[PDB]
């Protein structure tokens, strides 16, 4: 793990594109996917998405999300909330990470 500091929004906005947007959207009102949809993601806890059906472990896994904490789910997703349906490795460089969270919290509002 390793403690978030602000990033490129504009190096977050490509690694969403590339790594996120397939499953993913962000903008308010979008859809759910694969993913649920992510607008105001900060506001609230894990597995509150309506319209989405998520895991036992990801609804009551009961994570805050904030900078901090999507850093280190996105390390190692399947590691962090055990159980989930998420399909992704993880990102390795706690750079990258800063960069999409700190594109995240722009792009969630
Ligand atoms: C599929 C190919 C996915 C990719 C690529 C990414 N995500 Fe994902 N994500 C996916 C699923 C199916 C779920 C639901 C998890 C479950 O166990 O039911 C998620 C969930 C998240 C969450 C939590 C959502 C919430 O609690 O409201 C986050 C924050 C999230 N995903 C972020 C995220 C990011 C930043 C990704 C790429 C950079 C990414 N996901 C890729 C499926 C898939």
């Amino acid at each position: 793990m390793a403690p978030f500091e602000k990033g490129s929004a504009k190096k977050g906005a490509t690694l969403e594109k590339t790594r996120c947007l397939q499953c993913h959207t962000v903008e308010k009102g979008g859809p759910h996917k694969v993913g649920p949809n992510l607008h105001g993601i900060f506001a609230r806890h894990s597995g509150q998405a309506e319209g989405y059906s998520y895991t036992d472990a990801n609804i009551k896994a009961n994570v805050e999300w904030t900078p901090n904490n999507m850093s280190e789910y996105l390390e190692n997703p399947k590691k962090y909330i055990p159980g989930t349906k998420m399909a992704f490795g993880g990102l390795k460089k706690e750079k990258d990470r800063n960069d999409l969270v700190t594109y995240m919290k722009k792009a969630t509002k």
